[PDB]
C-alpha cells in the first residue's frame, strides 16, 4: 500500500473508548489496551517513528507514552494540522507520507490532509467518512494496532518471521 | 425540528452507563465519554445554554461540568420538573422550548412536559417510551452528543463549516 | 407471580459484571449500576425487604448497601442456603416465599430451594439453567432491577401510579 | 480430552480484556473477573496445579495470584517458552502435558509447543489461529474459566457432584 514515513495518533477515542474517569479528589484515569503496544512494535520493526498528538494534557498519557517508547508526544495541542506540518518540516517529509488516526472534530483538518487517514468504527459519522481505510475496531479495542498493521501491510509472513 | 432555547440533561445513565465505582476508602468514580463534550460545542455554537439536573451531588460532577463549561449545574435535585420550570422562568422561556434527556424514574415527570424528550437506548422501557425522538446510543456511549445533534439538526454542512 | 415476602441477592456477577479492580496499593473497586437502586425502590414500594448475601467482605459493599437502604447485609457468607434459612427463620418466612438471584457455584444450593430463582444472562450455563424465570440482562447491566420487576410483577400501571 | 498435568496462563488479555488503567499519580489497575476463580477451583479439584506466566510485573497480579491460590507466579518473563520448559523440567513433565492460554505475540512460541493451546476470541487473528480448541469468550469475560472447563472436560455431572 501507500508508502508511510511517520505514524501519528490521537489518544482519547482511539487508544481508549473515550472514557474519562473522574473521582472525588481531582484524580483522573484513562483505560488503555495492551494490544495497542503491538502497533508501536510493528512500526519500530519497520523503522517508522510514532507520534502522539493530543488536545488533553495529563500525566496519564506521559506515562503511557513512556511505557510504550513512543517517539514523540505533543500534549495540549490546539491545532493538530499545524503541529503535524511542523513535525513534517523537522523530518523532511510531506503530509502525503503520514498516516494519522483520530476520531473527532479536532482531528478533521489533519485527517483530510494526510496520505492515509484512519478513524475507528466508534467515531461520529462525519469523521468516520474521512477515513481512507476501513477499520473494524472501536476506540480502546486495539484499533491503533489495527491501523498500524493495515498501514504497514503486516501479513502472516511478517508474524512468522518475528516468532522464530 | 422544534425551536429549542435550552438543553437540559441528567448525568447517571446518560453521560455514563449508570456505573458508580466504589473503592474501600469512601471514594467514588464515574466514567464520562469525551464524545459528549461535542454536545456542548454544538449547543454553544448555536447560542443555546446547557444545564445539568442530577439527584446525586458529587465533586465528580462539579469537576466534569466545569471542564465542559456547562452553563448551569444543579445537584441534589429532588424535583427535576420544578427545577426546570424555575430555570425557565428565570430565562423567560417555557418548557415547550426545552429539550431534556434522562433515563429513569426521577426524570419521567420532566420528560413528559418538555418540547423534545430524549431517552437513551439503555433505559427502562417505561422511560424509553416517553422519548419523543429516537436515540440509538446507550448511556455513556455519546448519547448526549447524539441528542444535541438531533435536537439542533446538526448536519454535514454544519460540520464542514466548523472545520474550515 | 407467586407470593414473595423477601428478595435476596448476591453481589459479584449480579450487581456487577463480575469485575474486581485491583491497584498497586491494596485498594479494590467494584462498579455498580445506578439502575439497580430501582430494584430496592420497587421492593420497598411493595413492602418487601431486600437482603444481600455475599461471600466477599468489603467496605465497598457495606457502603453501597447503606446508600441503597438495603434491609439486610451479610458478608463473608460461606453457606448461603444456611444463611438464608436462618434469616428467614427470624422473619417467619418459608424459602418458597423467597426470590433469590445469584450467578455462580456458591449460589446453586440456595437457587435450587427458593420460590423464584433468578440468574443473569452472563452466568455459567450450569447455574443459568437453575433460573426459574428468564432474565435478559447480564451482571452489572441492571439485572437486579430486572429480577425485582419480574418477581413483583411491576407493570406500566405501577409506573403510572408512582409518577402521577 | 488429552492428559494435562499443568495449566499455565497469561494475564493481560486473558484474565482481563487487555485494559490497563493509569491515573495521574503513577498508580495502575487491572480489572479481573470473579468468574475466572472457578478455573482454579476446577483445576485444584482435579489435582492439577496452575501457573501464571506474564511479561508485566505488578503488585496487582501478586495480589490476584494470592487471592486465587495460584500455585506458580512468574512475572517479568521475557521468554515464556523457556520459562515453561524450565518449570516442566522441574516438575518432571513435558510440554505435551501442558495446557496454555495466551493472546499475543509474546505467547506464540509457547502456544505452538503445548499439548493444548487456548486463545481468547478477542485476540489477534494470527494468534487465535494457534488455538487448538475453540474458545467463545473474550479476554476478561471468564475465558480462563472456559479454557479450564474445556481442557478438563467439566460436565454437568461434575457440577452436580460439587453442589451436593
Ligand atoms: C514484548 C512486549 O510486547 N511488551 C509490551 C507489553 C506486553 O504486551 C505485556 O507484557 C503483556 O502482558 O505491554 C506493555 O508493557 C504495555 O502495554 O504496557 C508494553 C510492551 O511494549
Ligand atoms: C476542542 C475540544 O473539543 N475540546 C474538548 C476536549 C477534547 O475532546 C479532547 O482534548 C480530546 O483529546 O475534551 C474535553 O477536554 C473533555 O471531554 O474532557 C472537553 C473539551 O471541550
Ligand atoms: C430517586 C432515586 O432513584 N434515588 C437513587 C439514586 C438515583 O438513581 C440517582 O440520584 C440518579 O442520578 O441513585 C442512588 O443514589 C445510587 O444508585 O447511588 C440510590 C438512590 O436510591
Ligand atoms: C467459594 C469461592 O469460589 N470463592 C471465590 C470467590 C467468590 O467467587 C466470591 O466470593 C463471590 O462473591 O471469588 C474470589 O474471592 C475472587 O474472585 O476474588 C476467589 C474465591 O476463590
Ligand atoms: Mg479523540
Ligand atoms: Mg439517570
Ligand atoms: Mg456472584
Ligand atoms: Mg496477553
Amino acid at each position: 500500500m501507500k508508502e508511510i514515513k511517520l505514524i501519528l495518533t490521537d489518544i482519547d477515542g482511539v487508544w481508549t473508548d473515550g472514557g474519562m474517569f473522574y473521582d472525588q479528589t481531582g484524580n483522573e484515569w484513562k483505560k488503555f489496551n495492551t494490544s495497542d503496544s503491538a502497533g508501536i512494535f510493528w512500526a519500530h520493526n519497520k523503522g517508522i517513528p510514532v507520534g502522539i498528538l493530543t488536545g488533553e494534557k495529563t500525566e496519564i498519557v506521559r506515562r503511557r507514552a513512556e511505557k510504550l517508547k513512543v517517539d514523540y508526544l505533543f500534549q495540549g495541542v490546539v491545532d493538530k494540522l499545524s503541529a503535524a506540518e511542523e513535525l513534517c518540516n523537522e523530518l523532511g517529509i510531506n503530509l502525503e507520507q503520514v498516516a494519522y488516526i483520530g476520531d473527532d472534530l479536532n482531528d478533521a483538518k489533519l485527517l483530510k490532509r494526510v496520505g492515509i487517514a484512519g478513524v475507528p468504527a466508534s467515531a461520529p459519522f462525519y469523521i468516520r467518512r474521512l477515513s481512507t481505510i476501513f477499520l473494524e475496531k472501536r476506540g480502546g479495542e486495539g484499533v491503533f494496532r489495527e491501523f498500524v498493521e493495515k498501514v504497514l501491510g503486516i501479513n502472516l509472513e511478517d508474524f512468522i518471521a518475528v516468532i522464530q
